[PDB]
């Protein structure tokens, strides 16, 4: 194409730990985690009553724990809400170690338009070196049927969360555990020869993991799955892990401390697809060397999106050389 | 999201029979029926030929037989043809018992709202207190192509039924049989260490069933499945409807009278499902009491999208009990 | 639907044989083979210091080789890139035996509008009696999601091509073959009564190919599958070739020569499918032995979208026969 | 430009006199008047207890009065009133002589899908050779916030007429006379050496016209003028019309008998304007004498844009040769 | 049409009052003035320095103050400035008197939606009755680009207010005084048979004004005029009011107290249009004494538009009884 | 507005002057000329038969006079003609010293996306640093109609021409001059006590020209005026220039050398407008003195659109100082 798009900014996303505002203690607990990226949360996990007292002690976590280089997060309340605006101007305002606003429920690119307008007056009043990154949520038939609007609906934008529990709900999606497959969604093959009929199981998200996935990589950002419930079902969590991989989505949430490790063991790139990078890259110095414009490697040539995907993916293994 | 969306009328709509016009003894035994739903049709069952006939034949049979509190709908001819100008004239003027418009062929929302533009003006000369509503068959790729658009077209609109055999003529899908599978829509898989190979079937309609859920769901209205043709089948029908329900359809079509049970047994909602919309009703009356903005069910935030569903869930509870 | 859509020009398309211009003993080769349609690439597989040689290749092998009655094409440079405003000019301006130009990468419809102009003004100055066609590789996220915009692009256009390797590179894919399934993209059922969980392989593709082919089949396109590269296995690909001919894809890319007679054999025609559209056609003259403007076969009106789907199948059933 | 629109109907429309339905002795005496156009009114300047009649006497009109060559249209009622389907089946079923239907009040683009929808049914109903046109009035703030969009919304549509006086109600300009000028629209002028202020008045209908003629004659449309109430003021009529006739408008309304000539006379195409459209056509016909693709006159290449106007222009010369 | 608008909320807006926030003085006495409508300003009248102390101000004076029924309005800060946020939390949550907010320098639809989203939250946390209503500045050529579009941008939106001077700058138009006429915006006339020319002036505002009124018009908003600069010159500012009240505006600003009276008279309707508008009214009573769903005055349709605007200028008149 | 736009670059364009390719001698003087642009005219001046000399005649006066440090341009042919790739090809590939390209005739966005592509794979192959600007002329109906979508069609945009005449012709304005104005396009004043009505000219460019004027200025392009025919007359050319400029125009066609001067005089910026903009810059380094984000000049904040105005006006001054 002649149009080109830029990746968003490169981090390093297996593993997305979500942590209540409401429990300090557990705050305390995952800022020496293995995650690569938290979210501290106002919103699903935390009830209306403990809103108010949520903000003020992920205020305090922010600025008190050590959190290392992990990516920084809060999962602000939904628009449609009153707690929001105070979630964006108290912690933006009290806290330079927030990287990232994860913006929950995300339906048109307005909504994405409203909170870049916020935050960024709050940064220009601070006179902040930093520029805070968003994460979007797409967890509503509203949202995926927008999404691909959504992709470009600011320069903050880098990723995009599939919730599949609240997409369900808000699809009406049988679905009484999050995530997962269904035994109803299966296919009943034809009577073959010994007139004999197989159930064929068929993956529910499919349609809504792929369309996002699309977008994403469309737009320059990173496609994650959102939340697997059953922690006492680690085969599950890998198999539901490696399947999206197989996609593309680069990583997935841990909702519970023994889904941190499965997520960085499968969202980790293989060793092959990190060395075609490094070539890409050092095939593009010798173009350089040689005074030519087009670069190539075995023979073929490697076009500018590919670069700009090869220049990604290393930034994301150098990070995880560092860890 | 800060943009919300209004839900259709909410009707109960597990199966929905289908009835040629040209046949009246077929009719009166369909309004004894246990359909909740059924289209009077003018459309595709009825030969050119017969067509005056049927018309004639429905506003009698809407006129003078007894349809309960059944929704009933008549499926006019397509835009591209004469006949339609006539269906919505003649039935309309002459049949207050009319509910529902079933739209075919349905392309672009200018189409829909061409039958708005009518059929409100036959209202308007007929000083009706009713309201008709209207259901939108997507049964092409230029309709599915356009889903999204079409699904906020008209205030009248509160349904889409996919047209599955339709479709699958008008994607060249190879498909001799109204609905169902194919041996041929699967995956072979790679050899394993004994050195087989595996078939999984593959759900031929999971992309365009996933994509009309995902309008419907975004904007308010019932995602309803097509027909399945083969009568001899009950089990293939139940898994169909069970496969599509999973997703969160709320109905589908029958073609044949035992196909009624089937769709009213599989499209029931759970108790369970049943019991958290009345739980969230009732925590809707408790923050009332308390003068509390924000709702709360067992430690989590209700928002409006979510009591919105509740209620249209509960209307249609409310109408199996009493049917 | 009101709207209506004019089919493509209709050229039979169920092999498409991929012949790198680096190469004029393979080109020689390809004149004599089986394949419906050939491109000569000047993009993929030719290295960047071999592109302007590759260029006066294709020149010659597409003025001096005997073709028959094959759909000529040439894979142009990206848009990206200094090559393709070479190649247009070159091999436009000098080969009257070129029937198209397949456009790689295409993100945008505009991409396509860009050589459009191009090759209109060529074909102006040459006084040409044919005008070329186009094909578009939907092969990066980009494109794909654009494809619905992209397929009305250009009165030129008539097919559009999956191509799974570059796209799986643009999703980040996880895929080191060209084209196939993947172990990973599986899902693992729920235990059952024995305390055991199957896995049940999905389809990597499915999205989009669907997507595309929706795209396609609403405006009037041909819907081709791109490479599978594993010449050793014509089982995985014949599976592959039946699979997407299911949905109602038209045609697949061979790479090898071994591929020809497989997608040949699989994307013909049935029998059964033939004979209804040539008794759709005996329909419509009927109707105008009789004065009817509607159409009826077996009892159902046959529409204007229906018949003109019943000539294209005809016009490639007639070039089957006369090959 | 690449892009390229096809011309309306080319059609003599100078003066566009409207006569009301419910005056079958004003429609007689119509019929042999020197109006290019006229238009039978059952919408503004029919009384609601008089439409159902006047419907009626404008059948009669239409199938027994001699009409000449005239193009005879209908001004329906609006799209939010009962009365317009009616006016449109009843006559379009009985009067073959119909040529056109005035669309009122139009706002969207859909408006006028809407009523190519029921024309079209009527027409295949009929199996009519001759296909009705539409002309739109542009009568609201509505439409003309829409006016582009609308000029591209049917294969029928030639012509938009401003609406003046309907216009100006929706904008809620002060005005209680048709059409004409406003002393407080004037700008008074800063003081001069002399200490002098002049009122210079301006145009308050500039804005609209001029939207109106871009949308026109980007779109292939004629761009007509309305009413002017004034029938004691010649001077003040020709004024207004050869105003918008420097602009490029085609036509303007009589809406009395004194209007007709006087619309006639200062539409009439200048003889130098005809000339030159003739030798565009000879020069055209030089062009393929020669060989040449490229017409020249005078030492320019008159490109293809160019040449659909001097055709239509000598369309309309040529129709007021033969009146 | 078939498209309907519903009008803003009714106000009485003849006259709005600029009074900076900087000034407590000037804030008093304004309280006590004639205007309909005024703002407090945080933005162009007041220095950055003294934005935190006006916030203050301003605060102070809507809670203490009498304004009567005025309707009573901030100019908040620029979307690109970091004091807004700071305005809109601060004054929203302190003042239930304030009725409206003043968006500056509005570009696009989502600079609205930003607010809207803002504004929303901070009623929901205070438990509101009264909601706070919209006005946008146009004052850019960016926002005059997109105007039609920010019409439609949120429910709260009452009207646009046409910011000449800060246009002009944008425009880059020679202007050193606030509105106005320009010698050099003029037209010099071809010589007459005396040998002599006229300079015509013309006003450099017609375009910007006629845009912004279409777009309210059509929407449903108050079209209002911006400052008039010179206030030694009152024949100007009601030459300058009187021309837009012709185009159908309906207010404008007040810069200086001696500009209230002026406004007011203009901008008071006519007698003769409140009685037209009141006789709409009879005349739809009348229609339900009837049982008629058409209205009819004078023997003509009164459409649903019309009786609209009928109506909202009824409200606006007995205001005006009652200030 | 939260939303910013970028300016284009820079450049000085009081003048612009057209000079014939066909014409080498006029070539050859229009460089030591004291024109700001200079466009080489392949299109609208060169007869067909010239076109491939003149293309020719333009590459050695390209190559071989001295141009000083004016920006040099050309006008290639319609998109529409087979002329047009072998300009762009032709001199762009031999050309170092071309600057800019006037794209004549734009209609659509899509028209300046394709040579953008074509330029773009030029200056790769070229390995050029200068990137080529585009000026657009909008010169057509269909053009004006899109023209605030051309403004953001591409990167490489920096101005539009008001192509007057080609406008006329595509309007149908009674126009046989290039530019001016006339006497029909006037209006007559209601009688006054004395009985008397007088003419008052108006411009029948005001609307083109202000809609041009803001997709210009909105989106970060100069907007220019075209052709002035009547080169006996430099009074009515002042008046012409003053007129758009008093809007906020930069500069103008010379299509004589006497116009030259008249241009240059006419679209010299005030003293008082750059000691504005100076002091502006000064304010932003008083502000970067303070450590204060916001710029304050005279009480006022200026934002960052004041800020980018600002600049570009100053730069045009600087090349003013040194030409
Ligand atoms: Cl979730
Ligand atoms: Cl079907
Ligand atoms: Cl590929
Ligand atoms: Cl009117
Ligand atoms: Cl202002
Ligand atoms: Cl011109
Ligand atoms: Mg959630
Ligand atoms: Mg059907
Ligand atoms: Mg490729
Ligand atoms: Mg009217
Ligand atoms: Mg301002
Ligand atoms: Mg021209």
């Amino acid at each position: 194409s002649f149009t080109l798009i830029q990746q968003a900014t490169p981090r390093l996303h297996r593993s997305e730990l979500a942590v209540p505002g409401s429990n300090p203690t557990f705050m305390e607990k995952s800022a020496a985690s293995k995650a690569d990226v938290i979210f501290l949360d106002l919103e699903d996990a935390v009830a209306p009553d403990d809103k108010e007292q949520a903000r003020k002690n992920i205020i305090q976590a922010l600025n008190d724990l050590d959190w290392g280089n992990k990516t920084m997060m809060i999962r602000i309340n939904g628009l449609d809400t009153h707690y929001m605006y105070r979630d964006v101007v108290d912690i933006v305002e009290a806290c330079p170690r927030l990287d990232m606003i994860l913006i929950p429920k995300v339906g048109v690119p307005a909504d994405v338009y409203a909170i870049d307008v916020l935050t960024t007056q709050i940064e220009q009043a601070k006179k902040r070196e930093k520029k805070i990154g968003f994460e979007v949520l797409i967890e509503t038939a509203l949202g995926m049927a927008n999404v691909e609007a959504i992709a470009t609906s600011s320069k903050r934008l880098e990723a995009m969360s599939f919730g599949v529990a609240d997409y369900a709900a808000s699809t009406r999606a049988r679905s009484t555990v999050i995530g997962g497959v269904n035994a109803d969604y299966s296919v009943l093959t034809d009577k073959d020869e010994a007139g004999n009929r197989q159930t064929h199981w068929q993956d529910p998200w499919l349609f809504a993991q792929n369309r996002m996935l699309v977008a994403c990589r469309a737009y320059g950002l990173r496609p994650i799955d959102g939340p697997f419930g059953d922690f006492s079902d680690p085969d599950g969590y890998t198999s539901a892990a490696r399947r999206c991989a197989a996609l593309g989505f680069e990583g997935k949430w841990a909702i519970h401390p023994s889904q941190i490790d499965l997520a960085n063991e499968v969202f980790t790139p293989s060793e092959a697809e990190v060395t075609k990078a490094r070539r890409i890259l050092e095939a593009m110095e010798e173009a350089a060397k040689a005074g030519r414009g087009a670069v190539s490697l075995d023979g073929r040539l490697i076009d500018i999106a590919s670069i700009r995907m090869a220049e990604a993916l290393i930034q994301k293994a150098d990070a995880m050389g560092g860890k």
